[PDB]
Formats: C-alpha cells, structure tokens, sequence
C-alpha cells in the first residue's frame, strides 16, 4: 500500500509500570503510531546503600516506557540524543524484521536524531534496547532496554480461543547490573564512561550481577509505588528482561494465564506457579485476584529477589474469602 | 459450602522419595485432607567430605515430603515448631491462594504450632518452602521447602485427553546449598545461627552453589537407596526446585510425558530428553521403562550433576531388548 | 523383524554448520543407516587472543557432526579410538534407549573401536556425547559433543499439521569451555590431562565458563564461514548445547516456528524472538527470510555472545522491503 494513506496516531509515553492508553481490540483499521524517545544519560541510586551508576535510558526511566500497537501498524519512532549526552546510541525491536532490529539504521551520535518505521508483522509483546556496535551488553546491562506489545486486533484470546481482557495492565522490566567489584568486594567507582569501560566489561564477564531491580531500583515497587489492585480485577503483567533469564512468580497468586515467551498466536500456558522468561525476551501474564492484601511479585530465584532485588509489591483491596484460606488456629502455645 | 460438612481424611506423610498412599482418580468427593508437620532444625553430611551444615527442615528431611490432594480438596496443615528448635518459620503454599501463601499466617516461634486451611484449586505439582520475612532464601536453602500435587479429580491425561496411569511415583527435592567459603576456598563453620547469617548472605550473593543434592546429599539416590522399576512400569518423578533453575534427564531414557511447569490442566511436552524446571517450581515427567539396568537420573548441567552431586540412581529390572539397543561389534583392538 | 532384511545406507559426515545430505519426507521404508565416527584430541586456538585448548572431538570438530534419519530407523555407529589419542571415550546418544543411551556399550580405549547399534524411536533433534564414567563433564566442556535429528518419516508440520519444508539446514553447537584461572585471572597451561584433570574440575566448579562459542571458536562463523541465505529461504537451524542452558535470537529476525526442546510429535512456538534451550538438550527453529543484509544470531545472554563468544553471523541476498522498514529520516543534527 501508500503508508501516506493510513491514519497517523502520536503517543507521548508513560514511566513504567504503567501504560499508555491504549485499547484492546482495535477500533480503526491499521495506523502508523507515532512515538518519540530521547535517550538521557544519567546518574542513578540503584540500591539501599546509596550506590550510584551512571545509567544509559530511553525516557529517562529504566526500563524505557512499554510501546503498545497492534498487528500490522507501523511504528514510527523519532529517536533524539541530545548532545548534553556523551556516547553513541541506537535501538533494536524484536519485533521488527531487518537491519538488525533497526540497529543498522539509528544510529545516534549526541546531538543527532533519526526516525525509523517498521511493520509490527507478530502479535506478542517483544524486547527493544540499544546495541552500538562492539558495546552492546555496556549499553544494555546500564538500564538501555524496554518492551513493545503488539496486540492482536481482536485482543487476547484463551486457550479454547475465548476472549481475555485485561482491567489493568502493568510493565516490570527487570535489570541486572554489574557494578564492577575490588579484591576486597567493594564497588569501584569511575569518572568517565571511557575509564569505566574496561572494568565494566570485567564485571559483566563474571555473569554475577551485583544488582537485579524491577523499575531500576531496589524496592521501587514497593511502599507508595507497590503496584495496586481490587480483588476481582483481570491483571496484565508484562515482563522484560534483555539480558539474562528470570522467573517471575506472585507470591499468594498465580499466573491463571501466561505466554512465557510473550507470542500471542501461541496458547498461553495455565495455572502456573512460575515461568521462565528467557533472557532477551518479554513475557505476560494474566491474573484475576482472588483476595486482598499484600503480594510480593518475585523473581523466584530467592537470592535474586531478597538479596539482590528483584521483589515488588502489589496491594490489594477488597474482601477476604475464608472459603480459599483460613488461619483455623492462629500461632500459640499450646 | 459448610466445610464441617464434608469428610475429612488424615495422612501420615513419609519421607522422601516415597510419597504416601493416594488414589489417582478420587473415589470419594471433596475431602478436606489433614497433614501435620514437625519442623526439625538439624545437623547434616552433604557431602563424601563430611561437609556439615546447619538444615532447616520439614518434618525431618530435604526435601520436606510430597503431600498429595485433588483438586478442590481442602489442605489443613497442622505446623509444629518444637521448643527444641531456635527460629521462627512458616509456610509458603504456591498451590494456594491468599496471605503469601500461608505465610503471613503460620509464623511460629519454637513452642509454638499453628493450623491453616486452604482450597487446593489448581490443579498440578507445586512448591511449597518456608518464607519468614527479612530471612527467605536463607531458610529455603538451608532445606526448608518441599512439594505438594494437586492431582485433576479425574486423574493425569495425555496430549489427547486420555487416561495416563502411573504404577510408581517418586519425588525428587533438588536442593541447591551455599556453604560459606574463606579467600582459600575452605568450607567456613558456624557456632550459632546469629553468628553464620552474614556470611550465608554473602555466599548466596556469589550465585554459586558449593553443592546441589538430591534427597539431601551427595549419593542419596544410589546404592542401596537407588530407586527402582521394572521393565513395562509406568513411573511419574516429580521434581521440584524452590530457588534454581534445573533441567533433568533420564540417562538412557526419556520424559515419554513431561509438564516441565508442572501444571496438569496444560497438555505435556512429548519425547523429552531433558525439561527445564524453573526455579520455584515443581515439574513432572512420566516414562515406561523399556530397558533394564542402571539409569542414572542427573540435572543436566553435567557439572551441577557430576561435580557438585544432582544425580541418582535407577536400577531396573527385566529383558533387554536387542531390537532397541545392541553391541554389533564389543570394544576390541582391530 | 529381522534387521538383516532391511536396506543399509551409508553416510559420510560433514562438518558443522553443514549437514550430510539427507530427504525430509523418506523415500524407503526403514532403514540401517550406518555412520562412521573417529575420535580425535587435538589443540585448538578458541578466541582471538591465541587461546590454546586440549579439545576433544567426535570426527576432528566442535562441535560433533550432526547425524540425520528417520524416526523407527536403526542408526549403526561405528566410533574408533586410534591409537595415537591419549584417553578413554564412549559416547552416549539421547536419542537412544538403554545402556545409559549407549555409553555402557561403547567404551573405546586408545587402539580400540566398537559398533553400536539403535533403534530411533524418537522423532526430534537430539544431544549425543561422551560421558565416560567418573569424567563426564570434563568430555563433554572439552568438545565432545554433537546431535542428532530424527525427522518424522513425513517430514515437519506447523501447529495445524500441514508441511514445514526446509530449503536450507545449519547446525549451531554453542559449547561453553572453562579455561582454568589462576588468582590474578590469567589462563593456566598443562603438560598432560592428567595434570590437567584437577584445575579442570575446580573450573567447572566455578559455573561460569571462560569462553562460550559457536562451531568452536570465538568469530567461527563469521567473515568467510558467515551462513548465508536469500530473502525468500526456508531455513532451519539446529541448535545444541550439551551442558548449559542457552537462548538463540536472531538479530533482525524471528523463530516463524520453533521447537525450543526439539521434540517433533510437540507443535511449534510461534513467532519466537528468543527461545531457551536447556542444557543437554537439542532445539530446532524454521525462518523465512524476508530481508537482506547482515544478521546476527546470538545467545542472548549479550554478554555471553558478545564478550564470551556466542555470536555468529548470517548474509542474506535480495531485495530490500521498504514496507517491512524503513529509514524515514536517517541520521542527523537539526
Ligand atoms: O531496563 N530494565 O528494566
Ligand atoms: O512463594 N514465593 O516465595
Ligand atoms: O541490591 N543488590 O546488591
Ligand atoms: O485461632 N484461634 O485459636
Ligand atoms: O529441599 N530440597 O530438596
Ligand atoms: O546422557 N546424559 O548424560
Ligand atoms: O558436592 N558438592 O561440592
Ligand atoms: O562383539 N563381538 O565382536
Ligand atoms: O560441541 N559444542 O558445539
Ligand atoms: O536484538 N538482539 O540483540
Ligand atoms: O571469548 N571468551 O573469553
Ligand atoms: O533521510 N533523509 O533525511
Ligand atoms: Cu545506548
Ligand atoms: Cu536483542
Ligand atoms: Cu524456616
Ligand atoms: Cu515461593
Ligand atoms: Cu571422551
Ligand atoms: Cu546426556
């Protein structure tokens, strides 16, 4: 066809975990959706300790915002680096086919922008990040990912191939950092992203990472920023991590439906307790809460979650149902 | 409905691998099933060395053993905490629904016990592993988890919905420990809990563990306690793993059958040489045997397996079969 | 039946990523298909760095050919030891059943050969290495692996059943070596194996390989030994990693139909960015070609395929689908 012919549509994005408006089903044949992202360099509090990296971001945020279309839209991305930047950035979609994702095509030195357009030509929700030449995991492993979801145009479907609909939708990208270590195993710390380089490559060759957060820092999905919901309410947790494997579970829930590796033409998975989301991968799961209070949404590598903080919270309000768990004897002395 | 109204049923567990009498197929209704469980904090070899740690367990073993259920049965677990002991626990259900799984419910200090009560609603094989806020991955990888199957009420069903039957059951508790380690590279000992905690944070931090055992130990399923078959037996090994990712194999088989996610409402994988096992979660592989002899039953990164102790033993017995396998010409010089 | 009565072909192999010829659909009945194997170790440079190795190797590479028949075929290996290696082999082949998938009938000292014969009962893609007892995964981090294909007597199916046909075929063998370190991080050198033996296990003990290749070597298929395809071409890429676990991506394109676990009586996952393949296991993954240029297929751990070595590269020639993307603006200063 003329692209020329199709209805443009601008989105300005929204931080993680939340989501831009958007609607399930699509309400108008296909659309060139317009977005724009500017890259910041800057420094970030990752931790309790007050340790403090200098990130790479798309938006401003890590993860950079989730990006929502639907089959057979086309992107338009218009990606600026402004020249208060320091390095060369570009960005690859693994939902898009060629040029390396669109690597080949967008790259940015500060002080540069560029627009790329691709067909979203598969439904699932899908990885994008940055991946200069002869730096990719560096810029990666600094926080420079996010996810894109490519609806179906008639929205999510079970297993039986029913309708599913989600009420609320959330976005945990899940980062590991390797924040480069003494002998004694303390964190090093660097005055230029250059002098930085070779200690970082030697940290992320351990394959240890010394951080994993959802929401670019530890606890950042907790207190005022848990995540919230009412019992009774469909919940869509899409979840990213670009660089190494994680397995996500809802500690008190389930995931009543989940594609793991995040492909809407596939039948989600029921019932699970945990899945896997292979490193450079995005995945979804659906859930209905069934009773109110405090959930922690976890990497269940326990280690991974308590220790290094890949752990979140959700807050849930509404009635309890004694019928699904009761305390029939509460701790005593007997 | 009014629970006091249905049958209750109490069963005394049995330790692993060995799981306690059940039916397949339920031949009553709705039943709420009884368990009690004593936690044991003790002293434990790991290893061929005399590596000793400090375990947390459920009623005496790692793993805790297998509770078995159908679904919509009522679990009521009587949990006990003898004045014996010096921490606090709990339990974390992932088959349940509400309060952390339980664990927000069933915090015990010693001399105390607690009973809880949930519906058993999914159907599958799950974790279930001790969680007291603030300590988690240390007191699952000091042992304290084990699994729970919630069998379909009309029992397994293969890819096309017809009746799968096992003859024999087995569960293996894979559990992956971090025994603290000075610059050397020696096992460091501990005097107290208190006194250890620290340094446990720091070896879990490593994500590396010092060993990875079936059954508790190194060489728990071999010799005398290898498990056993006999040629034409259909078995089901369950399989759970409350922290790390796992990928077992039958050495000179298959999974004929596998929910790798452990989830029965979901068809199984056919023909599996090796499944992965997420970390926090329980899977399940059926095979008929065909071929008698030792098998050896191993965590497929073969270093995990061989090095570090994930693999047991099957010792089946029968006919060999000439058309499946045979010598054409033995080992020899030419 | 009678073995005697069935046809016998012979196979020449060829060395990874290429694959003896072979027909997708079979064109006989069953068959004895006979492969010859001659085990060599050999010093091998593994990274740009001149990194010198004792590898050992089915048939001279690393990884192992690939073998391809039919399912219910009877592959007959004859697997010689010549005398001017060093150790003790056998070789185990997961497509198989019994005898510890063939290693307790092939143990081949130097000067020795031997013939085993099984049934493929299996259909799918298959690990096959060499597990000598008491040494496994020395064997196998050192290059002694390789796989197997088992095609369904009438060839590939989609998730509907219909015909998946393939133009062209590449087996990928992703091996993770772990090079012994001393204190200050630099590559240790050994005079025999057997002096070898021991910093070898404290290495794999580490859990984190110093190098992770594909077809052997650090750039091994890249320049000159890139793969190469045409927009338009079907093509399946086999893929086997006997020890550890690892996730494919393709840079720039997709999974159209994957087999994760590589197991063909399964449908498909569709639309796959990245896959996970558990260690000890094969996987397949099906993609047409919808644009040229330079692709990258990666683990994508990015670390591990961009500092350890887990990266290879596709050219494809054709022409360029500006609907498919498009630079819109290329890059500039406004
Ligand atoms: O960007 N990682 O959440
Ligand atoms: O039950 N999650 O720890
Ligand atoms: O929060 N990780 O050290
Ligand atoms: O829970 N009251 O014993
Ligand atoms: O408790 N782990 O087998
Ligand atoms: O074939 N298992 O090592
Ligand atoms: O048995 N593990 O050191
Ligand atoms: O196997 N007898 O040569
Ligand atoms: O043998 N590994 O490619
Ligand atoms: O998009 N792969 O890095
Ligand atoms: O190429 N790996 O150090
Ligand atoms: O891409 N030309 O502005
Ligand atoms: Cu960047
Ligand atoms: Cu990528
Ligand atoms: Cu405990
Ligand atoms: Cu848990
Ligand atoms: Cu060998
Ligand atoms: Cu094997």
């Amino acid at each position: 066809v003329d692209i020329s012919t199709l209805p443009r549509v601008k989105v300005d994005l929204v931080k993680p975990p939340f989501v831009h408006a958007h609607d399930q089903v699509a309400k108008t044949g296909p659309r060139v959706v317009e977005f724009t992202m500017t890259i910041e360099e800057k420094k970030l509090v990752i931790d309790r300790e007050g340790t403090e990296i200098h990130a790479m971001t798309f938006n401003g945020s890590v993860p950079g915002p989730l990006m929502v279309v639907h089959e057979n839209d086309y992107v338009e991305l218009r990606l600026i680096n402004p020249d208060t930047n320091t390095l060369l950035h570009n960005i690859d979609f693994h939902a898009a086919t060629g040029a390396l994702g669109g690597g080949a095509l967008t790259q940015v030195n500060p002080g540069e922008e560029t627009t790329l357009r691709f067909k979203a030509t598969k439904p699932g929700v899908f990885v994008y990040h940055c991946a200069p030449e002869g730096m990719v995991p560096w810029h990666v492993t600094s926080g420079m990912n996010g996810a894109i979801m490519v609806l179906p145009r008639d929205g999510l479907k079970d297993e039986k191939g029913q309708p599913l609909t989600y009420d609320k939708i959330y976005y945990v990208g899940e980062q590991d950092f390797y924040v480069p270590k003494d002998e004694a195993g303390n964190y090093k710390k660097y005055e230029t992203p250059g002098e930085a380089y070779e200690d970082a490559v030697k940290a992320m060759r351990t394959l240890t990472p010394t951080h994993i957060v959802f929401n670019g820092a530890v606890g950042a999905l907790t207190g005022d920023h848990a995540l919230t919901a009412a019992v009774g309410e469909r919940v869509l947790v899409v979840h990213s991590q670009a660089n190494r494997d994680t397995r996500p579970h809802l500690i008190g829930g389930h995931g009543d439906y989940v594609w793991a590796t995040g492909k809407f033409r596939n039948p989600p998975d029921l019932d699970q307790e945990t899945w896997l989301i292979p490193g450079g991968t995005a995945g979804a799961a659906f859930y209905t809460f069934r009773q109110p209070g405090v959930y922690a949404y976890v990497n269940h590598n326990l280690i991974e979650a308590f220790e290094l903080g890949a752990a979140g919270h959700f807050k849930v309000t509404g009635e309890w149902n004694d019928d699904l768990m009761t305390s029939v004897v509460k701790p005593a002395s007997m």
